[PDB]
């Protein structure tokens, strides 16, 4: 339990290059550097913008604890932290980047059978947050990074203690309610953000008016490569009534069925001269970058 | 089967570094571009040194798929290769580098704990060879590499088609290579270790090995070894293969003395180097060997 999360001295780490930034911090890419030995070790590192004093950090460390323990294929698991003014994370570094910026400069190279293999993956990783009792609060397209282009992970989850509102359920926006349902709602969104190859969410809209828009009964559109199959399943991730959404269980099945005849499903030009890699490439790529059990 | 051999494009990779020179060629660092993306994935790459041909290429896949297909924690795996003039081929990246460079290096920092499990690791990693009916005929420290401090794995391993002061007396008389052949070289391999790095009769040529072994010279005891030890490795160089331990036998006996690792290795310092904590091994995992075993 405790052993999961490795407490980092700053000698034994180096931030090297900026990757981005976002609302709670800046994320480096980093190198480790393990004591006493000579190879350097990338590591991706997150510090925190805002500077914590040491009581805060006992906040910090209780929520890092559960953030190292989780266990799945499709979840990002938290590595190691180091305390100081500010406080830095750190966690396996993914060359492939973030889902979204994936899609956005892939976008005339994905196939059917990716996008919704992503989906799955996704609802996986999600369905283990809500077995493990943890609610993502921040799901979205920018927060499931890509291990292989075959693997996708989810990450920065469970951050409670620390707004998204173009993502959020309508009873999160007005009421401040993150359940596993409104991780639904969310997993709608990131859907959307998928399908759309990257598009921004209700674009031009003042995030202080998207919960005026919610309650008249307007969403997001139908992405031009969905069928209505699809297009049923986003909408009712956006119910009003939270226990009316799917739940993460059914929308795995949905999806794996969909997966199993991709193109009766999404219809995207070109979709015949793509598809997944054969066995002999992912076995590459698993031995290379991707050697956990799935 | 044949799937576990990806035939590369000279397009799709790049050597970037020479990291040294193996068997047949140099070895070099690597970066794999896959086609339509923009990462770069190291990878190590050797660039066999005489040059062959498409009907001399077909002998090298025939050995290439038997390589590819090893799937044991101890034991590294052929990922890909590259048919081109001279031909590459492609596998996972250690940092860490070959256990012979790491323990001179780390000489004055690694306990009777690593070695001991190092041991054990490599008797693993042979046995299953073994039950493969794959002979190393190369086994040595300079072919055992680093995945972790705490994970090594067996390389360059079943080169069929010389380390005298490695082989067996039945390799250098008769050209005689078996999985016991093998265990000989093993007990060099952990010879090597146990003196830190030290070079196997050193200042002795080769052409004057085989003489000395007839006569019943071995390599003398290290002096951190207990004889418990010395006497497995002197086990190890007996002239009648048959009489040599089995690396099954092996693995049994290492991972006893590695349950009590300073009743057996007496190193200076030793109680000040441990093994990581479940804390430092997890880390390890997770970003560098994320494979089961
Ligand atoms: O580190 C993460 N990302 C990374 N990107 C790149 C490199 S590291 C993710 C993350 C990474 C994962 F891999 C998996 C899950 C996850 O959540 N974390 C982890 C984390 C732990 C604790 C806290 C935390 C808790 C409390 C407070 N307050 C309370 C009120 N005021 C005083 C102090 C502030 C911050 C935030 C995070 C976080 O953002
Ligand atoms: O690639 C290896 N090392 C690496 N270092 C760094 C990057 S890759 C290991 C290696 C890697 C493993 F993962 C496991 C075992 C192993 O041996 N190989 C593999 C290999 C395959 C074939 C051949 C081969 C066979 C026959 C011929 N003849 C045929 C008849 N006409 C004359 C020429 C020439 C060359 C050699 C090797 C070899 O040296
Ligand atoms: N382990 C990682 N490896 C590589 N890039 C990462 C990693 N973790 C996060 N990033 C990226 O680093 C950038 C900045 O991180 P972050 O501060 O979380 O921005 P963000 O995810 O887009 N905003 P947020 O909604 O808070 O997650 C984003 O492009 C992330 O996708
Ligand atoms: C120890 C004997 C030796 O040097 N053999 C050479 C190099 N080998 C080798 N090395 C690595 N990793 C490595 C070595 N160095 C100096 N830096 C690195 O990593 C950046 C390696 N990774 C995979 N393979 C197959 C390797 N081989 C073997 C001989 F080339
Ligand atoms: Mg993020």
């Amino acid at each position: 339990n405790q052993a999961l999360l490795r407490i980092l001295k700053e000698t034994e780490f180096k931030k090297i290059k900026v990757l981005g930034s976002g609302a709670f911090g800046t994320v480096y890419k980093g190198l480790w550097i393990p004591e006493g030995e000579k190879v350097k070790i990338p590591v991706a590192i997150k510090e925190l913008r805002e500077a914590t004093s040491p009581k805060a950090n006992k906040e910090i460390l209780d929520e890092a604890y559960v953030m190292a323990s989780v266990d799945n294929p499709h979840v990002c698991r938290l590595l190691g932290i180091c305390l100081t003014s500010t406080v830095q994370l750190i966690m396996q570094l993914m060359p492939f980047g973030c889902l979204l910026d994936y899609v956005r400069e892939h976008k005339d190279n994905i196939g059917s059978q990716y996008l919704l293999n992503w989906c799955v993956q996704i609802a996986k990783g999600m369905n283990y947050l809500e077995d493990r009792r943890l609610v993502h609060r921040d799901l979205a397209a920018r927060n499931v990074l890509v291990k292989t282009p075959q693997h996708v992970k989810i990450t920065d989850f469970g951050l409670a203690k620390l707004v998204p509102i173009k993502w959020m359920a309508l009873e999160s926006i007005l009421h401040r309610i993150y359940t596993h349902q409104s991780d639904v709602w969310s997993y709608g969104v990131t859907v959307w953000e998928l399908m759309t190859f990257g598009s921004k969410p209700y674009d031009g809209i003042p995030a202080s008016e998207i919960s005026s828009i919610l309650e008249k009964g307007e969403r997001l559109p139908q992405p031009p490569i969905c069928t209505i199959d699809v297009y049923m399943i986003m909408r009712k991730c956006w119910m009003i009534d939270a226990d009316s959404r799917p739940k993460f269980r059914e929308l795995i099945i949905e999806f794996s069925k969909m997966a199993r005849d991709p193109q009766r499903y999404l219809v995207i030009q070109g979709d015949e001269r793509m598809h997944l890699p054969s066995p002999t490439d992912s076995n590459f790529y698993r031995a290379l970058m991707d050697e956990e059990d799935m």
